[PDB]
């Protein structure tokens, strides 16, 4: 475990992440796809044989020996406010199981279902809220990434909001 497990978050590509292993946004059918999932094919394409997972889970696979953990929240477009919201819930919890069984210190995370599966709406807020549910039990130091600058200050207050 990290010695004083932390939350951080940096506004840059997830594929220069700093940690001992990355989660992907992916889609359920394990293709390079778009925004963070295609920053990952590029980066580690080895980690997409037999990725494919169903939405709600997350499937780990190896490129090298650097776990890429392919998380595949739900596109509220496809999905109700309501189930779309039990499965983004979901995917991050099987991301906690992931972290943990893997023995890792560190994990590079991005906010799941914020870009072109948010069905058009802002949910930082709600992604978030899910990332905190799952990992608070894990003592990987956690480092989020993003693209935004708002964004950034808006993770960034809401992690030492619970400081
Ligand atoms: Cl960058
Ligand atoms: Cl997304
Ligand atoms: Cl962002």
């Amino acid at each position: 475990g990290a010695m004083a497990p932390s939350y951080r978050v940096k506004r840059m590509d997830i594929a220069k992440n700093d940690e001992e292993c990355v989660v992907n946004a992916a889609n359920p059918r394990g293709l390079p796809g778009d925004g963070v999932c295609k920053a990952v094919y590029k980066k580690w394409p080895e980690s997409f044989k037999n990725s494919a997972t169903p939405v709600g889970t997350a499937k780990t696979v190896m490129c090298g020996t650097y776990p890429v953990i392919h998380a595949v929240g739900p596109n509220f477009s496809n999905y109700t406010e309501s189930e779309g919201d039990r499965e983004l819930a979901a995917a991050y919890r099987e991301v906690a199981k992931e972290v943990t069984r893997l023995g890792v210190n560190s994990v590079a995370i991005p906010l799941l279902s914020t870009g072109v599966y948010s069905g058009g709406k802002d949910r930082l807020t709600q992604s978030l809220n899910h990332l905190f549910t799952a990992m608070d039990s894990t003592d990987a130091d956690v480092v989020i990434y993003c693209r935004d600058k708002e964004w950034e200050k808006k993770i960034s207050e809401a992690i030492q909001m619970r400081t």
